[PDB]
């Protein structure tokens, strides 16, 4: 089932991302660390100590040599991975920040926060340039769409959001800005995560109910297609596999369970003794995956 490629022992793991190239990892870590692994050559490439506190949000520059982080001390910090240094710091949340994600191609940044927004940051002119308002309970992900100006945040407010953010990219990339789209409701406990699918108009979220549910959208409406029962405990994060008809998930219950999406296959599910998983992540390009537990990280493979 699970082939384990690299581990580390660490500080309980908050944030993971993979760098598309290069046989790198970032961690973010509940001790305030960052860290960044070579999972080819076994070595800590180097340590990022800067922030106070836990650090949630994570995120490498698909082609920049940039990665973004988000802490506890409502602070996101923009590095350069070839400098190694931070070049600056963005203010604006009010508690700690949940997600940062770097967009694929425009220069934003999208923030995730307990004080119940979602911010767009233009990292050219490093200011806060849209507040995305409507949760009514901390925002624990937020997410860019690879190639739709759409994001999908979750929150404990039991809802799923997907906001159009069209008007704000013809206005901050020119030489309402933010419209909700659909509000999901189902889940009937707090929201933890949500992504969208790579190519479908399909998302995948998961909450305190102890369900990965899977929702569709069309031009007008959007629902929820699929709950996926298992977990026995808060569901931290889930992705879909880029490449497969799969989903990943984990959970304070220990353990990381894949889902068959077309349902030929049962529910696979890889425990740890003692550690809850917090976060999962997915290569941009390659069949591989990391999870991120309270003894450090887990980079694997599906066989």
């Amino acid at each position: 089932g699970m082939l384990t490629k690299f581990e580390t022992k660490s500080a309980r793991v908050k944030g993971l991302s993979f760098h598309p190239k290069r046989p790198w990892i970032l961690t973010s870590l509940h001790n305030g660390v960052i860290q960044l692994w070579d999972y080819r050559m076994c070595t800590l490439i180097d340590k990022f100590d800067e922030h106070d506190g836990p650090v949630r949000g994570i995120d490498f520059h698909k082609q920049q040599p940039l990665f973004v982080s988000g802490g506890d001390d409502y602070k996101i910090k923009v590095w350069n991975y070839k400098l190694r240094r931070c070049l600056f710091t963005l203010l604006g949340h009010l508690d700690y920040i949940r997600t940062t994600f770097f967009h694929h191609e425009y220069p934003w940044i999208l923030s995730a926060s307990d004080d119940q927004t979602i911010r767009v940051w233009n990292w050219q002119s490093r200011t806060c340039v849209c507040v995305l308002t409507g949760h009514n309970h901390y925002v624990m992900c937020a997410q860019f769409h690879p190639t739709e100006d759409l994001v999908v945040s979750a929150s404990l407010d039991q809802t799923v959001r997907v906001w159009d953010i069209s008007g704000l990219r013809k206005k901050n990339l020119s030489p309402t800005d933010a419209v909700v789209k659909h509000v999901l409701e189902g889940h009937d406990r707090g929201v933890n995560w949500a992504a969208f699918h790579p190519t479908m108009p399909l998302i995948v979220s998961g909450a305190d109910d102890r369900q990965v549910k899977i929702w569709r959208m069309n031009e007008s409406k959007a629902w929820e297609v699929d709950t996926c029962r298992g977990h026995y405990n808060n569901v931290s994060c889930a992705v879909f596999h880029p490449r497969q008809e799969l989903i990943l998930s984990n959970s304070e219950d220990k353990s990381i369970r894949v889902w068959d999406m077309s349902k030929r296959t049962g529910v696979q599910t890889f425990r740890r003794d003692h550690d809850r998983f917090w976060v999962l992540a997915a290569h941009p390009n390659l069949n591989l995956f990391a999870a991120g537990h309270d003894g450090g990280m887990i980079v694997f493979k599906l066989e």
